[PDB]
């Protein structure tokens, strides 16, 4: 048991993903200009973003969003289920992806499809991944926190290096059809962030529609195969030892050096 | 099972300590002016200090120090064994104690006995205590690191609050018969520290005697009932989470406020 789908240098969940499909996503999937895409390193806040975009679509009514699953309202192009859905779906399409740039649909780079890339403090991302993946069946889990930590810094985890994932997509931060958001600005000022998404997508909204959306898309609202049915806590500081923080800092600085430090809002 | 000897508001090991004896240590034990005493909050570096004082006595020859146990070469006045030994021992006497000031022999405060008080970064002290006490039989051990941490900050551990232990003895830092040392200066500059101990005790040494002592009393040299025979790792930063460090800082500052911050060499 290796416990993961090794594809083109990137690890993938054993289930729901086939090598062949991955090869198609890159070589054949067709991106439409009308498409709206959510790009995120896993555990960076995809659902919140996704949920916000659905609220903007329904103009506040959270009933469909409440009935339909995440994977249905915004499928993962790279997955079996999703790749299928997206293909036979009427434009305009809303989907998500955790794929690094070198494996993203080739048709995309020739299109005018709008992409919203959401990044988050990697430390939180690491914490969030640990407690998520170690609660998933049929997935190589870590012997301990110490081990997973090591994995993450090495990029050996599902979807590869965070640093890599970030470096690849950053050269697009200034394209007109590319909106770079931070999970921190999303949680700190959901309205300003919704405002940005609104201009970027070119969607206008009546005052009362914005209020409902702002209402139904708050951190309070948001808060609402499994190894332990029970879990179905804090902040990264509640998990990194002081030594891991210093080592992590040193690592973050060494790998993100070639980038404007001011891109990453977190201290 | 309570698992500890509660005496006058301070917890004690269940074995080797009797309430009655404790009452005597305070009320009856007689301190001689010729006495040399090592005062330390447990896990602050008593053995290193003790080992240094024996080396200074033997002028370098570490054979007795090698054959005789710590509890024999410098007994704990508060213990059954030690209280016995100290009583029927010829002056000058060298012993140790972890007792807070309000429980120290009353005869002491009228004597001219020389006391060396060694303190150490409480964070290390906490780490060192956890891995020590949880490897001792017949001693209430913590359910986890989180719990012990909480105990220590509350002073609920053996020998009570560190902060308390420190506050009580600090008013003596300027007495002529009282030498205040830091474990950090002992590890950083063993020679200067041995120099201080030498003047304080008024002991002179031939160059070759100092070299041997300096040799036999280095951090390298130093490094050399048990639940796990095996253990018979890092620094405090390898154990406190970032959150515990910040909470600890905040706590240290709130409790040590009434003292010159510059007394504590650690950052
Ligand atoms: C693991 C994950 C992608 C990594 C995410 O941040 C956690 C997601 C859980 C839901 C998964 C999804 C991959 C594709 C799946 C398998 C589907 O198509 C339906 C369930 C979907
Ligand atoms: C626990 C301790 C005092 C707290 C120390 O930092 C760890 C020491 C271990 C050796 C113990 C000593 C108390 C008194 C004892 C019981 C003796 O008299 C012989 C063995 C001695």
């Amino acid at each position: 048991s290796d416990d993961f789908l090794w594809f083109e240098g990137i690890a993938f969940p054993t289930m729901g993903f086939r090598s062949e499909t991955l090869r198609k996503v890159r070589d054949e999937f067709v991106i439409r200009d009308e498409d709206v895409i959510i790009l995120t390193y896993p555990k960076s806040g995809t659902n919140w973003l996704a949920e916000i975009l659905c609220l903007m679509h329904s103009k506040g009514d959270a009933k469909w969003i409440q009935s339909v699953p995440i994977w249905e309202r915004s499928p993962w192009v790279e997955s079996e289920i999703g790749y299928t859905a997206l293909s036979e779906t009427e434009s305009p399409r809303l989907f998500s992806s955790h794929l690094p740039i070198q494996l993203f649909p080739k048709s995309f780079f020739s299109s005018k499809a709008k992409v919203i890339y959401l990044m988050r403090n990697p430390r939180d991302v690491l914490v969030s991944g640990y407690f998520f993946w170690k609660n998933m069946k049929f997935i190589k889990k870590p012997k301990s926190w110490e081990e997973y930590f090591e994995w993450f810094c090495q990029g050996t985890v599902l979807y590869g290096s965070w640093f890599d994932h970030i470096h690849g997509w950053m050269p697009m931060r200034e394209e007109k059809n590319f909106l770079l958001l931070s999970y921190e600005e999303l949680k700190q000022d959901t309205g300003r962030t919704i405002e940005k998404i609104c201009q970027f997508l070119g969607k206008t909204l009546e005052p009362e529609e914005l209020n409902l959306i702002l209402k139904n898309s708050s951190f309070q609202s948001m808060k609402e195969y499994v190894v332990d049915k029970t879990q179905l806590s804090g902040d990264w500081k509640n998990h990194f030892t002081v030594a891991q923080a210093e080592d992590f800092d040193k690592l973050f600085q060494e790998k993100m050096a070639d980038l404007p430090r001011e891109l990453f809002p977190w201290e």
